[PDB]
C-alpha cells in the first residue's frame, strides 16, 4: 500500500483543543473547533439532545503552565480573541461512569 497526501490550501480558523477524558491515560483527540463557539453553545447543544445533566462532567482547562485558565468569564468570549494559544488542554473530569 501507498500513502495518500493531499493538500487542499485553506486559512481556516480553528484551534487545536486536546480533549482528553480521563477515563483513559492518554486519549490524543486534538479536534479542530472553530474558536467562535462558545461554552454555552456546547452545554446546551449536548443537553438538548442526550436530555441530561452535564454537571458531574467538568472541564479541567490547562495551560501550558500547568494551571486553570478557565475563569468561566470565557463562557461567552471567542476563545481565539482571548489567548493565542494552538491548542489548550481540555482535561474532563468525567466523574459520572
Amino acid at each position: 500500500m501507498g500513502h495518500h497526501h493531499h493538500h487542499h490550501s485553506h486559512g481556516d480558523d480553528s484551534v487545536h483543543l486536546h480533549i482528553t477524558h480521563a477515563n483513559l491515560k492518554s486519549f490524543s483527540a486534538d479536534a479542530r473547533f472553530s474558536p467562535q463557539m462558545s461554552v454555552e453553545a456546547v452545554k446546551e447543544k449536548l443537553w438538548k439532545k442526550c436530555g441530561t445533566s452535564v454537571n458531574s462532567m467538568a472541564l479541567e482547562l490547562y495551560d501550558d503552565s500547568g494551571s486553570k485558565v478557565a475563569v468561566l468569564s470565557d463562557d461567552s468570549r471567542p476563545l481565539g480573541f482571548f489567548s493565542p494559544f494552538d491548542g489548550f488542554r481540555l482535561h474532563i473530569i468525567d466523574l459520572d461512569p
